[PDB]
């Protein structure tokens, strides 16, 4: 169950582009008309094709993949998709060959993307930290890394690590969610936000035994970049946010994350972080912020000392 816009856009993506994809989600955010999107690990192009639509004719998408076979599928269907299905003059997609760890080697410049998206390929990175820090480098201010991947509620035993088989799909090398958060924050994503999580029921029964009581999740994370603004606690500057109702397919309400649902025209008290995420990012044209950060009031939703 993807949002209607994503299902509508999927109906029209070349069967072959979809059949050849494999992923744990549909990580294209709402609100991206006219923006530039980088799709990490684009494979055969399902997610890039969907984005190419949702950003409109004036937005664009870049897909980076490791495998030439997968590339050539994304490339061969581009023009025809963009022309007949989207009715664009030409494809607004560019697929390039690369390693997600080395966006600099792929020629991707600082601040050249508004969104970085990914679908269940980061657990396979040999250098998670580099992919994260590269995402961070190629994002423009007020941009976001928005991506889905598989996590665990605890650290897997070393035993399970380097010798699983392939196991699960990449369930080996799925991190303890809080360890992921830590790594994101070392790189400058100070307050990752969980948009939604689904427990992945394991059901192999023989794998059950290998993992103990480990619980696995498919989580879509939101990693906003707002330099100088994003803090590691909810801090209280007395700001108020009002979602104006203008994000297509979200006229009644908008979920920033699973703890923050904004109802159209209903003001809500927010912390600095959240005010930055909805009002200083690419989402900002759809929100009003009342207040600012000239006066600090303390920690938000919590008393002072003890
Ligand atoms: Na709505």
């Amino acid at each position: 169950a993807p949002p209607p816009a994503v299902r509508a856009a999927l109906a029209d993506v070349p069967t072959e582009v979809k059949e050849k994809f494999w992923g744990c989600g549909n990580p294209i955010p709402a609100g991206i008309e006219g923006l530039r999107v980088l799709d990490l690990g684009a494979g055969s192009g399902r997610d890039a094709y969907v984005a190419a639509k949702l950003v409109g004719e004036k937005g664009s998408v870049t897909g980076v993949d490791m495998t030439p076979a997968q590339l050539e599928v994304a490339i061969s269907h581009a023009d025809a998709y963009a022309r007949d299905k989207l009715g664009y003059g030409k494809s607004n997609m560019t697929f390039i060959q690369g390693e997600i760890e080395y966006l600099d080697r792929a020629g991707l410049e600082d601040s050249s993307f508004d969104l970085v998206i990914s679908n269940c390929v980061i657990n396979l990175s040999p250098d998670k930290a580099r992919v994260l820090s590269e995402a961070y480098r190629v994002l423009a201010p007020g941009g976001e890394m928005h991506f889905s991947d598989v996590y665990v509620d605890r650290r897997l035993p070393q035993s399970v690590r380097s010798h699983p088989v392939l196991l699960g799909e990449c369930l080996a090398g799925a991190l303890y969610n809080n360890d992921f958060i830590r790594l994101a924050r070392k790189v400058g994503f100070t307050d990752p936000r969980q948009l939604e999580a689904e427990e992945i029921q394991i059901h192999d029964a023989e794998l059950r035994d290998q993992v103990g009581e480990a619980r696995f999740y498919s989580i879509t994370y939101r990693l906003f970049k707002v330099p100088g603004q994003i803090e590691d606690l909810a801090e209280d500057y007395g700001q108020v946010a009002v979602y104006k109702g203008t994000i297509p397919g979200h006229s009644h309400a908008y979920d920033l994350d699973d703890h923050h649902r904004f109802v159209t025209n209903k003001p809500m008290l927010v912390a600095g972080n959240t005010a930055s995420m909805v009002g200083e990012s690419y989402l900002a044209p759809h929100f009003t912020i009342i207040g600012d950060r000239a006066v600090h009031y303390g920690q938000f939703d919590a008393s002072g000392p003890k």
